[PDB]
């Protein structure tokens, strides 16, 4: 019935349907089969008469595909077999972009340019060498994380089960689209949704707040809060600012454990796996005592000096 | 029970409640009574026992108050009598701001500044004379009108009863807040809501697309489409561009009368009272033949050369 398929404007954590029917499962080299951000269901069955099999095609970019697609490495182009043709375009997101790159962009990653409205004429003598064949101070912290944290500061310090309750999937999308296209005056959604988007953000980061190269150093000094401060100072500029900003926010949260039910241990446990992660290419084993050190490393700042 | 009242962050076409009770109507000089963007209901009644009268206080800035508040002339400060104290703050809107001022602002009128994130130190020797006691090319068209019109171009040319059906009051608010704080990638709401916000925008303008000083000239030449083009050329830069842009959009709409049900006469009648208005201080009479000329003036461009 249908053969050609295109998914226009695909975005992080947004599902797109492309239902269709069949009437009367293969996979090419599973190395060239399909794409992780794409799958079929039902992708196989039994038929013999005229009965129509309404097989659906869905795409969903998760934390595992967001960063390759952002950069461009991968594109919304996948080839199946039965050959199948499908394409579209992927809209970049601040989620899955380095803190480094984000601190250099004062505007949303997808802000609409007003270029076609500007009333002027660039130097024509400057284009005397142009051709159709010939193609500053970084922010202390990404505005995106700032918008999320400042919001929680202002409206969620007294939120019950804060960082224990999962937000609304639908509000998470809004929040994401919001940060990708504007510097909102008010982040939409409930405190739970905003709190989760922050975790999702820290998790999708290409390079953790605490750089991989410093991962082990932190573990080794986890019990000496003074040495931990020093390791932090070793981090690149924006990583250290983002780290310090988060600890300040989390400490502020503790002052209201009475109302929000957050305790140092819970918080430190929750955030450490997002902030302090092992170099993935070393497929390093995660010992239970290494887990305690990773937790202690954060507790040091949440109760330190 | 309550005496002090404050309405924080009041905005164009957004109602704010401030309910309270009483138990056991006056007005100061009605010249100093209350403010049009404020009223009471119930504002009078009968009582003698302990019964509590839950009188509500509401504020609503409409097309008549938006522009004075934007500029600042008026502030959310009104004094009642029984003396009553109430205040707050008003957030400016692009709705009710001149086309002149809007073409000079490349950013939303209320975009969140990222100043407190910037990582740098301004010249301290430049502040060697500073003191706590001592305080470029305009766009061809306001981005706000551009965002509204381009949206209708892209998604509403085939909308049924377009410009005949009123949008959702709740979506109109969103759209307004959207344009005031961001350069949206996608205006929220249905085509009917977007179409109405455009009318609301043209109506709240401080100075009509066609300047008051040229109002009569247009009427006088309404039957000579060639002279009408010339009068348009007389308009200040941005007013002529906005006018031409609108006519192009409306003509495009006519090419699909079949689908959207819009006809030149309906359109021209609807838009002329928004685009071509009489200098209000002349309390000029609106004769039925002057109404036909005002309509003809627009028809000339919708069917002209």
């Amino acid at each position: 019935s249908r053969r050609e398929f295109v998914f226009e404007n695909v975005k992080f954590r947004q599902l797109q349907k492309e239902k269709f029917q069949i009437s009367n499962i293969p996979k090419l080299n599973d190395s060239q089969y399909c794409k992780p951000w794409l799958r079929a269901e039902p992708f196989e069955g039994y038929l013999e008469p005229n009965e129509t099999v309404d097989i659906s095609l869905d795409v969903y970019v998760s934390k595992d595909s967001v960063t390759i697609l952002n950069s461009g490495e991968d594109k919304i182009e996948d080839i199946l077999v039965l050959f199948l043709t499908i394409s579209g375009n992927y809209l970049p997101s601040c989620f899955g972009t380095s803190l480094e790159a984000l601190c250099r962009m004062k505007r949303p990653i997808r802000e609409v340019p007003v270029t076609k409205l500007i009333d002027l004429e660039e130097d024509s003598f400057l284009e005397k060498e142009k051709s159709l064949l010939q193609m500053e101070r970084p922010l202390q912290v990404p505005k995106e994380i700032w918008l999320l944290v400042d919001h929680l500061f202002k409206y969620a310090c007294h939120q019950e089960d804060l960082f224990q309750t999962p937000g609304m999937q639908e509000e998470l999308q809004q929040i994401i689209d919001c940060l990708d296209t504007s510097i909102p005056e008010t982040i939409p959604g409930s405190n739970h949704s905003v709190a989760e988007a922050l975790l999702i953000f820290l998790e999708a980061l290409p390079e953790p707040v605490i750089c991989y190269e410093l991962y082990q150093r932190c573990l080794d000094s986890a019990y000496d809060p003074r040495i931990c401060r020093q390791v932090i100072s070793q981090l690149p500029r924006c990583h250290r600012n983002v780290f310090r900003y988060l600890m300040a926010f989390l400490r502020e949260l503790l002052k209201f454990s009475e109302y929000n039910s957050v305790n140092a241990n819970m918080i430190a446990t929750l955030f450490t796996s997002l902030l302090l992660r092992p170099p993935p290419n070393l497929m390093a084993r995660q010992t239970p005592s290494d887990r305690q050190r990773a937790i202690q490393f954060l507790l040091g700042f949440l109760l330190g000096s």
